[PDB]
């Protein structure tokens, strides 16, 4: 199995050898644990081709993440039980989530208008400084968080670990997600993470080489039983091609408008719940 033939083995695997598990909200999935899948990056991108992903929020969203901004608004304008405070909540303000981790880890929040330059781990400029000061290191490791588990004095565990990996002038990714949504979020953070390791590619001077994808929990919701059959019996086509339109130089540099998308013919969208 390869390619996009690697997530449709691993749907139909939990259709048939999953067990029935309920997760927090107290809905149902069948559910599998651990798996992995491969795919290249060179001269591709893997933009799921059996139903239409949605990649200008894939985009968009990672743009935020990148910025690190906990500003609702600042996603909710491009158009795309975490409870806590008030006129905050109105506003829009986030609290300290999400990029925010990957930009000023641990830092002392303000509000989302506050100024944390220098403040807090910059996970995500020291995963592209040790790329360029030592491609041969294995500890080249950037974590992300749910917002839920954040009291974050609890040293609470993450909730993707995201590894790059350097050699031959090549770029690879491993991303292991503690649970993944193979209806929904999986293809989404397929997309997201391979872009992710194109732009660090990018601004690093190597050429993309492998994203891995590796999960505990792999689940289908109960919801997503039947659309998900349909889309098993959808032929793959070739995957698109993403080509960056200027020669940028820093991570932050980067805008929607720097890429484009090629040669990307899904078969149509599936709606999920
Ligand atoms: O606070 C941490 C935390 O809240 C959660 C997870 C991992 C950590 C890992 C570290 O190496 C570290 O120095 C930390 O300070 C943390």
């Amino acid at each position: 199995p390869h390619g996009e033939l690697q997530y449709l083995g691993q749907i139909q695997h939990i259709l048939r050898c999953g067990v029935r598990k309920d997760d927090r909200t107290g809905t149902g999935t069948l559910s599998v644990f651990g798996m992995q899948a491969r795919y290249s990056l060179r001269d591709e991108f893997p933009l799921l081709t059996t139903k239409r992903v949605f990649w200008k929020g894939v985009l968009e969203e990672l743009l935020w993440f990148i910025k690190g901004s906990t500003n609702a608004k600042e996603l909710s304008s491009k158009g795309v039980l975490d409870s806590l405070g008030f006129s905050t909540r109105e506003e829009g303000d986030l609290g300290p989530v999400y990029g925010f981790q990957w930009r000023h880890f641990g830092a002392e929040y303000r509000d989302m208008e506050s100024d944390y330059s220098g403040q807090g781990v910059d996970q995500l400029q020291r995963v592209i400084d040790t790329i360029k000061t030592n491609p041969d290191d294995r500890r080249i490791i950037m974590c992300a968080w749910n917002p839920r588990d954040l009291p974050l004095k609890a040293l609470p565990p993450c909730h993707a670990l995201c590894q790059f990996y350097v050699v031959n002038s090549e770029l690879s990714c491993q991303l292991y997600q503690r649970s993944g949504d193979m209806g929904l979020g999986v293809p989404f953070n397929i997309a997201s993470y391979a872009l992710l390791t194109y732009m660090i590619a990018h601004i690093t001077g190597l050429k993309p080489g492998d994203f891995i994808h590796t999960l505990g929990d792999a689940h289908i919701y109960l919801n997503h039983i039947e659309p998900l059959k349909i889309q098993l019996q959808r032929e793959p086509r070739p995957f698109p091609k993403l080509r960056i339109l200027r020669k940028v130089e820093k991570i932050d540099d980067f805008k929607a408008e720097d890429f484009q998308i090629e040669g990307y013919n899904p078969h149509p969208t599936i709606k999920m719940e």
